[PDB]
């Protein structure tokens, strides 16, 4: 109570009360704490199951509550690919309706059709720093110093983690005086958000001093430059990638597709051609598809993703093309950051969802690439075919 | 239980659960469903106090449970709007650690000078669909026809609604024979996402029905023909603008520069020129900013948006610039599509997060937009002023 | 005579002077030879011209010291299904790169064998968008609604410094902070209206300035050309609301065409197009989603004197290659093409002839040229994408 | 004459095979003749010229007629410090835009009185990156991974065909879907490789498509150029991983050297170069943040007999302009530059002087003509920004 009356004042912040009072009292004051403030009471928010300990440590700051988004979930999904093989059941989260409704029917379909086929083509985490060089001169020295130096470089920034590697460090962009080198980096089973940070950091450091050997004067002006790129729709996202990059497709046969989408193949091939290429194309976007951002979101929510990387998980190519015996059907997404420990993933309700997969923990990021790119493919196949269908009806 | 039979031997499917057995009961009967094909066992996925009838009917399919996402909050926040003024406490949903603290530390900083000036400079719901022609000759016909008949098309468009209007049809791209005119939509309060749908839905129709009397043969192959553009990163979206379209400033004097940021007004320039500017033109990205998605996305999950337009509003250019009284800090988010009614609004915890902020109803969607260009501008100012700190202290 | 030569030697005197000194005839003789003996190689064929020295000099050049010659060849018959352009054309076109006129003159066989080439010209407009500061987005918002209502006005203000260009439309008007972008639109007539509309917008500025002023907003426009032009730069923006002249052409190809003049089928053309033209350059992050444009509207651009530096925005637009039940649709769209039949570089001797064996100088004539471009295009992508189907078929067997 | 000059208007023989019948000079006033007469209307000027018709026809033109005389003027004094050029030049340059030459002209100067312009070459290449089609990506990855690790062999293959060709990379290989776009980097020494590369490609995807046969794996190669090189279009690919030259020229200018020569502000130069090059840019979803690279690059190109359409790829670049403590910072970066000294346009009489008027004509001066061209499209786009800036004072 007399704490309560400090806040109002303005005498002490919201965010020393975990050290004054326990944790989870201090989530109690700080929701009758903007109760009075807004004048409404809350009865929703308060309850919550989730740990608030490793909670306001890893994953919240100024915790009110819990918000309860609805679950459901889509199955069953029969994936070969290279890690993941089995019919499955995926857990979407979302607050749309009809979306679970689009994703499930496209799983049903690709079941009785023999599943997806799915495969990463790259798995690796990036970090392109901004470093500031006297001249152009300096900065074409540096770029060579890099390149020739790789081994050393690789042992400073593998220094730092147990599980990280450096790859490589390409492209090394530069404009005018200043240099964004693309830190390449495997993760293993996490998305690598911090643990890039901390091995590029001591790296920028390390080149920092050798170059200073040199009597060539360098500084990082920061370790995220906007080459990287991250929670930005890029170019070099889309072309060299970042963290997995998915395709996955498959061949239905005529008889399917008349069968279980109600469609024909030509009519699959024209939707996709008109919409998702040349649509995206004339309005100049970069996501020549149809649906990825509103399976990815559904599905980075469940189990614990970063929100914010759906804006990564928007690019990619939808590809349908009419053969001999039906259709070929593909999804490209160059760009999806996901990891299985870590990050979102510890939170309560985010691992069970994993585990109802089998993808929480270590040696399973892979195995859950394989299934994001085979849930996105059953729903953008669920929709481009109802869309077609549309198609045909008026048509004549 | 001999219902949770007959879903082993899939002799009757999940989504039949809600008419046989009462829908409250069909979620636990199918949470069990797959925690037997998984074999692993649920505690916290279970545990919901939203209102799983409406959920089912309006918002989820199969539904197992609900995820339960940590809801922090930031503040205070004075907003100097047109729409919204005061001092604001912003509630935040994420998974990521440091980011409401973040935020936090921006609106405490942006609170102390003055607060933010944010107008909402347009606000609009779009969709394109892909119309077939039989040549160009009749593209161009149609375009000249829907222009001169637009107050035709508007009548048919709005008796579908009485909260939407048509406003305009631009602009309207030809490809070869292929049409794609982008219906403008005024949506009042809510995001309209299915509003403009079936608005569309009909104007087509009539479109199509009224060229027929002149026997020009056209018909709609989709209404979303990725001109709109929904949930996909698009130059048309960053240019004529989506949803939303909000800007948001701040006039910070050196002393305060000094005092709060720790900070010098040129090295905030530096960083947002060499980062958010420089950075990702050379990576060719269309999000010339810093935080934007991450902001965007803690406030969309708390407030019921939908997921998957994190894509959008992570679409915008941050200004930085050194006055002689200080700097000048402004963020431009051209495409943030909101709403207050409809959709994920109506989910219990997320229609508490809006009246939180006096936001949940009629008259306060552009309330809502200026809070949100607000928040954004305190995180990105935050992170900003984080770098440019590390950028000083190297260069010493 | 010579001793001037030892004067710009000397740097006494500079080579910009030299029209006045002596007759402009002469003074490009003085600085050929200046720059002969600084570089120290004798020239030979640069200084052969048959362009009028004096007009070039007033309108078209500076420091001139010759000419470069492109070597010219054509291709044809083109026969044009047009709303201006109609008929069997012969179409010049100048280039350096060798199989290029080939190429476009075999789709233009193939072309005029199958019924000619429809072309429509789906707009017609030049643009020009100043960015103009402001002390705040509240005073940029007051802007943007201010040129809205008082279009009018600012119109008639617009149009008085021409007689030929005309104000059309203001839109759309960008904002990012506190700088405003209002797109100028002008209908040009038949010029390509690079200064005309930058004389009629420099003087409708002016004017806003001013009438903010008399409601307490202070304005000030930074530059006429605020890169949302956009010109001579890819952009987006001219990809979607189109610059210039935006065209369209088309074919209909039946089955049978297509095995007797391009050797291959349709499904093929279908696949090479959408494997290269539209998939290909959409991983590339591609804006010019065709083969041949560039190429096509180079050597057309600088037969007929238009502006080379436009090139860059010619190769923009989307080829859309289709099956049919028939045969294929093939069709090419370039929604920017800065073209036009009087002023800047049609004045030029040589390429005022090139656009005469095409009946398209002066007035009334830009729309026709247009149509000839786009037409000549759809040649050129078509001969290209079809000799690459016959080679998708062949490897493919 | 006169038989023959009927037989070409009945039809009877084609314009091509006039050469062979009749001298190649002749048939060119054959041609010139024929279309005289179809078009009704008598030319003076064209048939002027006095490059070599036999060589041109053989090299660089079909269906000649005549030639087109573009004038030619020069811009200087030009103070160079490169690499490989170091001095004062006079660059030629060929346009029928007025106000170009003198623009650049202003810029040489007020460059040259300031110390000179610092360029150099940041890298040096010429790609062809195919279509390859395969059966599904699971072939398509074994495609990439053995290109990969093949090299060495496909290499000896490709540089076969050439001695001054040398494949040094096959990197990004792209994959969408079932279909492969490897890109080849070469090395072309002195020319620009158009041809070299094709051919050099040609082979090695012959080579490629065998030796996977002899593993059952079927694949073919769709067209050489897949749209993925990027050539003759504005792409990102060329924007992050450069093409052809990419060039970076840059200058030092002291405040007083601004006021005296430019006739304005440090501060002026850098607001223009951020309102209009780097946020105009932006805003329209421009990939050229730049202001005059296009002219330019055209007006240099045509001088020299570079190709056209490559004035398309020398658009794309961005101006960094920065005040600093003693004055500005100023700096071009033209990542995409396609050039040659040898081959090609470069043969053409006219345009084999220009190039020898900057001692560039021939091998081991394709990176002398690099700088140069580096240097005069900074003197032109600092006469810009310069001027443009004194406008800027004024208003203000
Ligand atoms: O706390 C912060 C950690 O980062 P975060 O939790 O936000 O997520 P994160 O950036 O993705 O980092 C994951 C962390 O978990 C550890 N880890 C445990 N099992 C792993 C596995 N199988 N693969 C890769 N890493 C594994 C790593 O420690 P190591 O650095 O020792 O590898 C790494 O620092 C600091
Ligand atoms: O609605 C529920 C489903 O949500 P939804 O998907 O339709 O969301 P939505 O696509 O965003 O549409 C909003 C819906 O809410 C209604 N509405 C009521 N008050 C409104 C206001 N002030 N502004 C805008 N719309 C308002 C509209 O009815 P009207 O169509 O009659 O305007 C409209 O159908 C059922
Ligand atoms: O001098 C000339 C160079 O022109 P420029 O480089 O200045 O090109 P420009 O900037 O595009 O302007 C063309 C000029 O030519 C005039 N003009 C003459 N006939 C015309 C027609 N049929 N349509 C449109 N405009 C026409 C216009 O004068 P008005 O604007 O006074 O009509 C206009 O100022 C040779
Ligand atoms: C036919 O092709 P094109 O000449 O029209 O254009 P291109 O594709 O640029 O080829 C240039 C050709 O010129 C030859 N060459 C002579 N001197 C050279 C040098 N210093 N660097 C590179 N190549 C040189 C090469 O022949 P080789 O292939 O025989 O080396 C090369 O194929
Ligand atoms: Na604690
Ligand atoms: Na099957």
């Amino acid at each position: 109570n007399e704490i309560l009356e400090k806040l109002l004042k303005k005498e002490i912040k919201p965010y020393q009360l975990d050290d004054l009072v326990g944790e989870k009292e201090a989530i109690e004051l700080r929701r009758k704490y903007i109760e009075k403030i807004s004048q409404v009471e809350t009865k929703h928010i308060g309850h919550y199951t989730i740990d608030e300990k490793e909670a306001m440590k890893k994953n919240i700051e100024n915790m009110i509550g819990a918000v309860q988004i609805p679950l459901g979930f889509a199955g069953p999904l029969k994936i070969n690919g290279k890690y993941a093989n089995g019919e499955f059941y995926v857990p979407l989260a979302t607050t749309e309706g009809a979306l679970v409704a689009s994703v499930n029917r496209g799983c049903s379909i690709v079941t009785k059709c023999g599943g997806v086929t799915v495969r990463v083509i790259d798995d690796k985490m990036t970090r392109a720093p901004v470093i500031k060089t006297e001249s152009v001169i300096d900065a074409v020295k540096l770029k060579e110093w890099i390149k020739e130096n790789f081994q050393r470089i690789k042992e400073v920034a593998e220094s730092t983690t147990r599980h990280g590697k450096l790859i490589d460090i390409n492209p090394i962009l530069i404009v005018g005086r200043y240099v964004y080198p693309r830190f390449v980096y495997k993760t293993g089973d996490a998305m690598g958000m911090n643990m890039v940070t901390i091995a590029t950091e001591k790296a920028c450091n390390f080149i920092e001093e050798e170059l200073k050997k040199e009597n060539i004067n360098i500084h990082t002006v920061a370790l995220s430059g906007n080459a990287c790129v991250d929670k930005k729709p890029a170019g070099i996202n889309l072309i060299e990638g970042r963290g997995k990059s998915i395709i996955a497709e498959v061949f239905l046969k005529e008889e399917e597709i008349k069968k279980y989408l109600k469609t024909t193949s030509k009519a699959i091939e024209q939707v996709n051609m008109y919409k998702n290429l040349i649509g995206s194309a004339i309005s100049n976007s970069m996501g020549f598809n149809a649906h990825y951002a509103n399976i990815i979101g559904a599905l980075f929510l469940a189990t614990g993703q970063d929100e914010a990387h759906i804006v990564e998980g928007s690019l990619g190519i939808t590809v349908a093309e009419c053969t001999e015996d039906g259709v070929y059907f593909s999804v490209t997404l160059p760009d999806v950051p996901v990891g299985t420990v870590g990050g979102g993933t510890r939170v309560e309700t985010q691992k069970e969802c994993l585990e109802l997969l089998g993808c929480h923990g270590g040696d399973k990021a892979l195995k859950f690439a394989e299934i994001v790119g085979a849930t996105v493919l059953a729903g953008e196949l669920s929709l481009i075919g109802a869309l077609s269908v549309g198609h045909l009806a008026r048509a004549h």
